[PDB]
């Protein structure tokens, strides 16, 4: 039946792309923490881009409309 799960493809600036299956209501934040081990990028040290702008930590994945989409991670110091 209905999804209660999202579909996202993240990747990194080595070009490899990682698809994870998450909670369709999971934020910003906890994605990141979500994909801390995988990715091997502290979850305070990523940022998260889609569409030309950057994720905020607040925010829910599916207020980005992201499901099917490559989003891209960059690792940066903690602001």
């Amino acid at each position: 039946g209905e999804p209660d799960s999202l579909e996202v493809l993240v990747k990194t600036l080595d070009s490899q792309t990682r698809t994870f299956i998450v909670g369709a209501q999971m934020n910003v934040k906890e994605f990141k923490e979500h994909i801390a081990a995988s990715v091997s990028i502290p979850s305070e040290k990523q940022r998260l881009i889609y569409q030309g702008r950057v994720l905020q930590d607040d925010k829910k994945l599916q207020e980005y409309n992201v499901g099917g989409k490559v989003i891209h991670l960059v690792e940066r110091a903690p602001p």
